DNA sequence: ATGAGCGAGATGGAT
DNA sequence: ATCCATCTCGCTCAT
């Protein structure tokens, strides 16, 4: 299985609000958690709390 | 089939000429159609 | 007025494509002006010279 | 001078006061437009 | 009159 | 720093 792609987001002057909770971030859209990401400011509410 | 209203109510170029009227959408002339100023290249067959 | 705008029209997949950039929204059209340094796509604007 | 339609997606704070709004963006006033919840602050001359 | 569909522009993760 | 796929949202025009 290829690694957990990474993710950048927020890193540059974007909209604070929405930073790995909108489509444009690979994390969020594919239901996964940013561990391990580089982001800044993350907003993604997903746990990966697979039950 | 469609009787389109084209150019009654701008871009006169593309008048029954793009995918907003019915005919040209449906690769159709306009014969039997309310347009006016029709740009449809596809003829009324002779 | 500012120096003229620059466009990118005619990126998208449309099929509508016979006055790109010889519309109202394209702004060099509006303008009279030609597309000088735009980024447009099948440019059909027919000003060849700028203002 | 433009009539712009803006206000009639999201974010209203900006409608008319971004580049989008041809009014806002060459310094004129929103006077006559069909905008709705316009925040441009350019107001027209007297008259 | 009017609102669906359009399409040029803004955005920002990736580079 | 720009680039371009994706999204926004002002504009046109058949209805
Ligand atoms: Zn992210
Ligand atoms: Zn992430
Ligand atoms: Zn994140
Ligand atoms: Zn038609
Ligand atoms: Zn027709
Ligand atoms: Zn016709
Ligand atoms: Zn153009
Ligand atoms: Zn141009
Ligand atoms: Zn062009
Ligand atoms: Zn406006
Ligand atoms: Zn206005
Ligand atoms: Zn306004």
């Amino acid at each position: 299985s290829p690694p957990k792609p990474k993710c950048r987001c927020g890193i540059s002057s974007s909209n604070t609000l929405t930073t790995c909770r909108n489509s444009r971030c690979p994390c969020y859209k594919s239901y996964n958690s940013c561990a391990g990401c580089h982001c800044v400011g993350c907003k993604n509410p997903h746990k990966e709390d697979y039950v």
